[PDB]
């Protein structure tokens, strides 16, 4: 069935400044990540400080800790530097991983790892829309891996920035199945993957929860003429209602 | 150089609690928390780091590996957080993905500004392959450069493939002779590993290597996977070492 | 109850099979891997030795992403007189491309005969060939408008079912298929032992091989009526 | 005189090359590669429009080495309409594998009609796909005891059959395989300009799709009749 | 048709001892090759001297250049480096060529560049039986390959070295029409592969010219207990008659 | 090191007979026979170097490489022969298929001995990649102790991808002045080339560069390969190393 609830804002600033801007315009939760080192590359323990240090006590700061290969313990380790570096919600970038078994081995050892500091702080399995080109595991399982792996958010981004989008990689439908799937085992969903704000009322009637922006919160869009604005943050956030 | 007698630190590797109280009533003067299921230098859990240094006396290292690392500094950097927050004195980085000198550099400088910035007193070691050309991985003779140029304390070297061939397999007691000259000229520290037999330690000794690494030779049947780590193995290794 | 599903190799591997009590005589070649496509010739003389109150199943192969070449295989097990036609999903690599491949092999067979079954089959152990998630299998033949929803192993190493899927997940899988109204069936190393699981967990069909050759060895052994009777009153 | 083979997609251009005059209609899917395998319902479909005087060619595809899977799509493609029938030697290694590949379709085809044509197709860029080296295909052909051996280009890039093979080369393939009764078709963005040349070689049958659309262009453009009656005048 | 004309016999040793053994058991032709470096290794400059100096005037000093990539140059240049050595006869190992233009685009290049030396020494294309297992250029065009490319002899031997020999990967009927193929273009034809002294009469029956031994005339066979012994080359020397 | 006037010998790589003419006229040091069609220093032909050296003036001296080279010491070995008989009195190998320290070393202490066989005055270059790691060779900062440790006569460097990226674009100028330093300590000469432009000269001449590499700056169009060497061009850049 159809959905019109409210949808969180996620968005995603790479320096201090952005961040500033980011939480001007509204946005509920400030994702740290690095472009650079991939999809959900990791930022360093000083720039996800200096972000939450900035960033009021009611928000959630977020933070990936890469596009990882199936190395439980060096992952586990890195979500703990995440944590203490002053994160409260944490992703994992489910790229080396081939499999069901392998995601959940590896992110039962994150959940662990997260809440042996904090039961409060949030766990996110993230799988890619794209998976089959750059062999990461099958994104549909998602949901079912964080259900088993005990993770509180359920997501989808994309691997490779080459402007197509999470809608060219799955359909309306399937994209609405997952939500559901997710929702049934208690968990809450975000989307992302050079989401436009075209896109924003299908994945708020599909019922996700939570969105993610990088591009659409920026002037330009493009990495070279991109900086995020605190007025396109505004209208995003108006159409998350 | 060429040393009569030199005194060589013990680096014995457990992979849980009895492993590690095995490695202590031994003479272990390094405890190196490592998983072998994960690679060469695996990467343990943070709570096993936590509890093998709440296990350890206090006047000795608690030693950590954060993996046979790809070239991510940002999640290497966090990796090495989480390695010195659960107890380890001493982080270990398996130079693994990062093929070439620049790439070891920026990720090395970003391991130990994350660990100093925790605690200045902590050691970040950079550990090379002596077999880095079967894996790709970045050439082990740079690695007393990688370790200067990016600030850590330790240059070491470790084999990727565990076949049974050894450190001395790959590496000549003269190019191993000048990597130890190489490093210590640097203001580094030197150890060395790779299916470390007890007949190699006069050898190493004898090249002036600061810390020697080991696991199969400290194992109850001798196999790293196979066997445990026995204190009377540990116990006659400390007295070569001495 | 479950059916029994018994794979030869050849006429005499089938009689085999036949005299010991199999529901459903399965037609393929191991040579060409897991579900590799035996010829037009073994399915139509393996059909003709078959009782017409029994079923012969035949598989296509361990597929690459070709849709049209694999339309056309189902075509030709259908016509050599193949019952129910088995796709390995191999080459796929997700759900789009496995939904695609196995649209237009059922669209090919129901067009010959709308009464012939088609089988969507996974891999419990795809991460090892870099096959389609087989966890996915279920809505891959829901959406393609299969009639059952299969697992099998795709190397024959002699780790089985169970190296690669927990009891829990292959139940999971099974109620899965079920919800969509399709049929479900199970194979990879399935040993006598394996048979009260598999049918605690609801399991339609069971495939096997190597538990009805003599030596155990698929690969050098042959089939056994003997063998084959003793799995048929394990199934009952 | 040389027989004119055009490549349409679907009905509409099946119905422009054979108002041009083509003699063969070929039914490929370049979606699947070069020699990709349209559906069965389209070789049918084509079969069905196509004049009983005139022969209808279908591909099985760019095919891997499976020979159980391509003699069951070969009796598809046979069973759905198409009188001569195509098998891309793309996954087949060397001469050995290729035969037995071969030797198999060739038995399939002619158990459903003796009268049917097999064509061992190579690719005279095999080199850049790792496929079966192109000029060991007339002695696969006769050992294989197919009817045609022919060449065609892997990848579409723009790049001819004559930027891979040289005029004198090409002759000798003709004539190896005119010595062991075979005929020749070949193709490979075959242009206007290199009918003379193909002509003067000897070529029983050359294959066009690009030099037959519009835009020249064969993967965005469409057959048009007005080209197919050109490259027909040219052949006779 | 059948043949039983003699055939030459062709021995391979990797030292001067062993050469010396070759010798003294009749062999024709003293190919100087190195196992270590593939199927058709090249030894060193100063192995080929030493052996030139060591065998009588009246047999042929043949040396390999490799397994070779498709480097025309560099094989050019080894091919005068082997030439300059002492060799007579030439042979190129056609690996890393993947079609017949690459492999006569080389081989033209490697004939200009010992021809220029002296015209009478000898050039041999060889392919591999095996060359699947590899990757190489079909074994079945190397006499097209020989002829379009000006060489003396079409060749056949085995790329691993696992104990398959030359009847594991070509039938008797396809090494007969090799054969056939190779002298119809004026060519001669050398044959090796983990050649055993019972494959010798198919090889004389098919009308081989050249025979190429190296386990065949070790008393042990294997690269551990094997050594040259002249009893053993005479053996075969007497199959070849 | 830092030299406010440093004299460069020019080397020019022309790829026929009518490009040493203008490579000759233009006042290069060193005509360099390659065939850029086999790679960065892909060989050519023994007539080609002949054809060469026959044109060029006796006081001049012919450099030809033998390619972009796999770990092969037998063939590579034998293809040094070759281009040394050939007319070549400066013969370079591109450590290429080499994947260490040990396998660089074992190659080029066979190019020596078969060179050194022939004339003994003939000189050895051990070549290494300075975007080594985008090809998979040999580690570029290991290369003056694989030319220390092989015997060799010069240590070089220059670029595998010819995609415009430099010299400078792999390496820093401080690790290049490291090399040139290192090298000198060896009693070796230095070589660099890898899309040097005009540009680069002032810095290569600082650090202390023996020999300086170029086929693209001397090439009429720029273009290496679209282009042939133009003697004005060449007469530039003699000028710029004077």
């Amino acid at each position: 069935h159809h959905h019109h609830h409210h949808m969180i804002l996620l968005v995603s600033p790479i320096d201090v400044e952005e961040a500033k801007e980011a939480i001007a315009g509204g946005a509920d939760i400030i994702d740290v990540k690095n472009p650079k080192e991939g999809s959900l590359g990791a930022n360093f323990p000083w720039m996800i400080k200096a972000i939450r240090e900035v960033t009021p006590k009611d928000l959630l700061v977020s933070a990936t800790v890469g596009d990882v290969p199936y190395k439980p313990g060096t992952i586990s380790l890195a979500a703990v530097g995440a944590a203490i570096s002053g994160a409260d919600y944490i992703k994992v970038g489910l790229y080396g991983v081939k499999n069901y078994y392998q995601a959940v081995e590896l992110m039962k050892n994150v959940v662990r790892a997260v809440k042996d500091i904090d039961e409060n702080k949030i766990v996110v399995a993230a799988g890619y829309a794209d998976a089959y080109r750059v062999g990461a595991v099958e994104p549909l399982i998602v949901p079912k891996i964080a259900r088993d792996a005990g993770c509180d958010v359920a997501m989808l981004d994309t691997a490779i920035k080459d402007g197509k989008t999470l809608f060219d990689f799955q359909s309306k439908e399937i994209l609405a199945e997952f939500v559901d799937e997710a929702h049934s085992y208690g968990l809450k969903c975000a989307l992302a993957g050079s989401i436009k704000k075209e896109h924003i009322p299908i994945l708020k009637e599909i019922g996700t929860d939570i969105v993610g922006v990088r591009g659409a919160a920026c002037k330009g869009g493009d990495r070279n003429n991109g900086r995020i604005d605190r007025e396109l943050v505004k209208e995003l956030k108006e159409l998350c209602k």
